[PDB]
């Protein structure tokens, strides 16, 4: 059988614009000249996201009905460019008819008769205003660009709204309103109109009440405008619309297109206007959702549990000694971003992993989004997770279950319970308990469903499945075969389709006896409108399961006679504490809070850091699949070196080295590392120095320098594809060191900014910039990364060495005296020669509102590059200007913001949302903080430090904090400022704790990775050299007495800290009274720790495993 594509039936055009329809009349596709204008397309069992809704008040009611989409009573009939909608609600008649001009202007014209005291009407309309490819890419980042100017017109408010983030090269705008009644209040974001309520209820909460009227810059970019009320008795009529421009250059400053409008207003087609077919849907009820579990039932489920969050002595969430984390209903319906969680399959961590299975699931009845095998974004069976309030519920694998008359889909359980291998939903029935997990296997690519009511009750189910078999959904036509229980997916015409992985396929295996259907089984006539809908309807079971199988390349396996989620959690348990070196932190009186919460949260970032790894891809930031070259230097290759899987990283460097272009000789900012030729041939200026770092760390760790001698090839710039000329890694090195070397602006060792550094919001605004800045960040980073290679190079090419050196000395002189001025080390310096000169990010910068810079303070620092007069002034410059209750922020200043033009750095002065890195806590930058304080010694600031990023119970910790998913990692911290002038005016807020704080995008990052290396390596102070343990401790006084477990070159050791202000020395260490010899490390801040002979360790080891570390703080 081949699955058709789902094609939106209802085709309206007029000049430069085509707006498609579902048959019901939800909202598919609006494209006004390559700009989508809706940010969602409809689904054809939820409709879409926008409507009209008419509201009655009485006495003792308010009552809400959408007037359009398949969720009203409408019928439709459709013209060339027309739509009218007619219906009733209670006893009032409707007509709603949609106009699509030829002016990229629509109408929808209301006309309502009939008596009644008291209506209003909301207008709701969620947008996009990007390319259809940005649009489908990440509706979230689209958002957060685009930027609402509210005014009053003749008929109240009016939201003007222009898309900051180039869209191709274009800026494009919206503009909606109303005509004939005055729209007396307004919203701009969903969270505004639905509310996190919705996720329970259903319903949108703004419906319930007054809209706010205020604008909210975040990442669900919804306009709603509500009418005055108005009694009726006849006939009255007004109108909603709105104008798509594709180019805007200026920012918004009034309505504009009046004339345009009143021209537009006057159009209506010549052609007929004719019924069609509005499918119903059958015995299918509105959403279910769980009752909530009360204190007594949550104990009886979960007797034994740790860390316990509650707000005003509600359990909101909890660990368990298992290693699970569980939230209960009430958390969610707190925190903004949805609870969820990725599944990976293992792979062997000597190697870099190829056909790794993925999924991911949330806790509001999302099953199983985004089942890859391999490529995340390609090698695809079910399509993507999208938006944060479940509106469109319609994605991946779902579950409708019959109560009464009506199948009703799954949403929001009691409780949510994950683990590393597995998610678990517990949803209260009436006198019942249903378990769904979804759970990977160990050893083999397969996600597995289990259904399982509690009381061996009796149901009838229907799973939905959203097959895309490929990228997404819609695209492509599906081959689908059955053999009994099996059923086998793969692209229609696999070779050409899919040149490079012919053979992908998928397989499920089924229950029984259920039968197999598209969306028609939903609808009263049996109308297929998805053909890609997979629905299993299974009758009157009391449990099931569906097992789902991936193969990249085509080697089937065999399906097992059972499927135990208790065995795959033990494997994974092992798995993961080896992953991480068997760390444990305990003591013999009660384990303090701190180490309690980095047991706990070290298994839960070394999964992250290992998705981040092998299966690149996050909840928010689904579309990744490639490496990013800084990222996986970064996150991985800092991981992996920390826990010793050195095997690993010298794979990835050499698969890292076999990226780099022929004939710039540079590297692709990112790059797929499977069998997919796709890279970013463009970069950003520091991309260079990360893999030479990293080869440099790994050579310095490990003694390989054979790697340097590896003969690698390069890649093509245009079409990513091998270029056949291999050279030695030490060639690949000496062609990236000439690269920077011809960046030294004329005179100096001044490396320029060019495409940017770390920090992708600040790329320069222009080629000037480009050329001319010098980011001192940057320049901390390439004098580090030349004197690392140095030494990692000294033994092999002695004269390389020398040239090495010079120029990492030239680079440190050219810091010292170009980039720092009263003691301060500038942001950047601006150089168009030596006669005209400009700090910038520094106190003399008098005409910006921006004086210091985060990164070149802690980037200096854990170089050793900052003398210790410098790096004290910086720790200085930090707590005076920088230092917050959520961590170090990365100016002291927000970017400029003046309506969405860039002067001097790009996306920074676009995003309209205070978030990501525009939320200037960026987690990694405060990670780097951490490795910096760790560097000077300063114990009680890194740990504190530490834990105001620590996800754990981070409320108690940080009371300005507003709590979020605890078993995840969170990549930026931001005030709820709603827009970016309440962010400039009232900045402050930030340093003073006056101001909620919140978490930004979840799970993929470097962060858990560098996190996870900050805990080990810096702080506890276990590092690995080539025959060397480096023994190097940052504790505080509570940590004395504490003992980590952790296993060294393959032996379990147990390091009990002790800290003593009364020693000698700086640091010894002892195994059965014995001090260990060795000798001391270099360190220009401090006393450095100790650096010990791996026979010599592993010898005292032998006798007693108990070292125990005595440290002067
Ligand atoms: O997706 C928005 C986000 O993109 C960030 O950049 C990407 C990076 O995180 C990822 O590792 C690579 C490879 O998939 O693609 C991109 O370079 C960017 O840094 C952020 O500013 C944006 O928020
Ligand atoms: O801009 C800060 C960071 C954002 N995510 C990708 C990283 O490479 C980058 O440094």
């Amino acid at each position: 059988g081949i699955l058709k594509t789902l094609s939106a039936p209802i085709i309206l055009e007029n000049s430069n614009s085509t707006f498609t329809f579902l048959p019901g009349g939800d909202n598919f596709e609006w494209i006004h000249e390559s700009i989508m204008i809706n940010a969602f397309q409809g689904n054809t069992l939820d409709g879409s996201t926008n409507n009209l809704y008419l509201r009655i008040y009485k006495d003792n009611s308010l009552a809400f009905y959408p007037l359009i989409g398949m969720n009203s009573k409408s019928t439709i009939k459709s013209g060339t460019s027309t739509l009218i909608f007619e219906g009733t609600a209670e006893d009032i008649s409707y007509t709603v008819t949609f106009r699509l001009t030829p002016y990229g202007i629509w109408f929808w014209d209301i006309s309502l008769s009939g008596n009644c005291n008291k209506a209003d009407i909301i207008y709701s309309q969620d947008i996009g205003v990007g390319t259809k490819g940005s649009v489908n890419s990440n509706e979230l980042y689209l958002a957060q660009y685009l930027g609402h100017s509210i005014f009053q017109g003749d008929y109240g408010y009016v939201i003007c709204s222009r898309q900051n983030m180039a869209q191709g090269d274009l800026f494009p705008y919206l503009q909606q309103g109303s005509l004939g009644i005055r729209s007396i209040a307004y919203s701009t974001d969903g969270t505004q109109f639905f509310g996190l309520s919705y996720k329970k209820t259903n319903i949108p909460e703004a419906l319930y009440g007054d809209l706010p009227s205020k604008n909210k810059q975040y990442e669900l970019a919804h306009t709603a405008l509500q009418t005055e009320a108005f009694s009726l008795s006849g006939t009255k009529q007004f109108s909603f619309y709105g104008i798509c421009k594709t180019n805007h250059p200026e920012v918004i400053r009034e309505i504009e297109y009046i004339q345009e409008l009143e021209k537009a207003y006057a159009y209506h087609e010549s052609g007929e206007i004719l019924p069609v077919n509005v499918p119903t849907l059958q015995n299918i009820g509105a959403p279910y959702a769980s009752s909530r579990w009360d204190a007594k039932q949550v104990e009886h489920y979960f007797p034994k549990r740790l860390l316990e969050e509650k707000e005003e002595e509600a359990l909101l969430s909890f660990f368990t000694p298992e290693k699970s984390h569980v939230v209960l209903q009430d958390k969610e319906l707190t925190t903004e971003r949805p609870h969820g969680h990725i599944l990976m399959t293992n792979f062997d961590v000597t190697k870099v992993p190829q056909g790794v299975v993925s999924s991911t699931n949330y806790m509001y009845g999302a099953f199983n989004c985004q089942f890859v095998v391999g490529n995340t974004t390609y090698n695809k069976l079910l399509s993507n997770h999208r938006g944060l309030l479940n509106i469109q519920k319609d994605s991946g694998q779902r579950i409708f279950i019959k109560i009464g008359d009506c199948y009703r889909q799954l949403t929001l359980p009691a409780a949510y319970e994950m683990n590393v291998a597995g998610s678990t939903w517990y949803y209260q029935l009436d006198e019942d308990v249903l378990i769904i997990t979804s759970f990977a296997m160990y050893n083999r690519p397969e996600i597995v469903l289990k259904v399982q009511s509690l009381g061996h009750k009796k149901y009838d189910f229907i799973v939905t499945h959203q097959l895309t078999v490929g990228p997404n959904e819609y695209e492509n036509e599906i081959k689908l075969t059955r053999e009994g229980n099996i059923l086998q997916l793969s692209p229609t015409d696999p070779v050409v389709t899919n040149h490079f992985y012919p053979e992908l396929s998928f397989r499920m295996r089924i229950p029984e006896d259920c039968t197999l259907s598209d969306d028609s089984i939903f609808f009263h006539n049996n109308t297929t409108i998805n053909p890609s809908l997979l629905s299993i309807e299974i009758l009157q079971k009391s449990s099931f399961d569906i097992v789902m199988q991936g193969f990249d390349t085509g080697n089937v396996i065999p399906f097992l006679d059972q499927y135990d989620y208790k065995e795959q959690l033990e494997a994974y348990r092992i798995y993961y504490d080896q992953l991480v070196c068997n760390f444990k932190l305990s003591a013999p009186d009660k384990i303090p809070l701190s180490a309690e919460k980095l047991n706990a949260i070290i298994h839960w970032y070394a999964h992250d850091a290992l998705i981040h790894f092998a299966s690149p891809h996050g909840l928010e930031q689904s579309g990744g699949a490639a490496w990013g070259t800084r990222d996986v230097c970064q996150g991985p290759i800092e991981f992996f070196l920390t826990t010793g899987h050195f095997d690993l990283v010298r794979h990835i460097l050499i698969t890292l080295y076999s990226h780099q272009i022929e004939g710039g000789f540079e590297w692709p900012q990112w790059f797929m590392f499977d069998h997919y030729p796709i890279h970013q041939e463009d970069c950003h200026g520091d991309v260079v120095f990360w893999p030479l770092k990293a080869i440099s760390d790994y050579i310095q760790a490990t003694g390989d320098t054979s790697i340097l001698n590896e003969l690698v090839d390069y890649r093509t710039a245009k079409d990513a594809l091998p270029t056949n000329q291999p050279e030695t890694i030490l060639i690949h090195i000496k062609r990236a060191v000439t690269t920077i070397k011809n960046r030294y602006l004329s005179g100096t060792a001044l490396i320029s900014y060019a495409g940017g550094d770390w920090d992708d919001t600040l790329q320069p605004a222009n080629s000037e910039l480009k050329e001319n800045l010098v980011s001192a960040w940057t320049q901390a980073l390439a004098e580090q990364t030349l004197e690392l290679l140095c030494s990692a190079i000294k033994g092999i090419d002695h004269d390389f060495s020398k040239e090495l050196s010079h120029m990492a000395n030239d680079i440190r002189t050219s810091f010292y005296q170009y980039l720092i001025k009263d003691g301060v080390i500038a942001g950047f310096l601006y150089r168009e020669s030596e006669e005209h000169m400009k700090y910038m990010l520094h106190p003399d910068d008098t005409e910006s509102s921006i004086h210091y810079r985060l990164l070149p303070l802690t980037r200096s620092i854990i170089a050793q590059l900052a003398d210790f007069k410098l790096a004290t002034r910086n720790l200085e410059i930090i707590d005076e200007h920088l230092a917050c209750p959520d961590g170090v922020r990365l100016m002291d200043h927000p970017a400029s913001y003046s309506g969405g033009i860039s002067k001097i750095f790009l996306r920074a002065e676009q995003a309209a949302n205070v978030g990501r890195e525009i939320s200037l806590q960026y987690v990694h930058a405060h990670i780097r903080y951490i490795e910096a304080l760790a560097t000077m010694g300063l114990s009680k600031k890194a740990w504190d430090a530490l834990m105001r990023i620590n996800p754990i119970l981070l409320t108690d910790y940080v009371p300005n904090a507003l709590t979020r998913q605890s078993n995840v990692y969170f990549s930026s911290s931001e005030g709820c400022f709603d827009d970016r002038y309440e962010y400039a005016k009232n900045f402050d807020k930030l340093r003073t704790g006056d101001i909620n704080v919140k978490g930004g995008w979840r799970l993929y990052s470097s962060g858990p990775g560098i996190y996870i290396r900050r805990i080990i390596a810096d702080l506890l102070g276990i590092r690995f050299g080539h025959n060397v343990i480096h023994i190097d401790p940052v504790v505080t006084k509570e940590l004395d007495g504490v003992t980590l477990q952790f296993t060294c070159f393959g032996k379990t050791v147990f390091f009990t800290y002790h800290v003593d202000d009364t020693m000698d020395k700086h640091i010894c260490v002892k195994s059965n009274n014995n001090i260990l010899p060795g000798d001391n490390l270099n360190n220009i801040y401090r006393d450095g720790g100790i650096q010990i002979a791996k026979d010599v360790f592993l010898s005292a080891a032998m006798s007693d495993n108990n070292f125990h570390i005595y440290v002067k703080n």
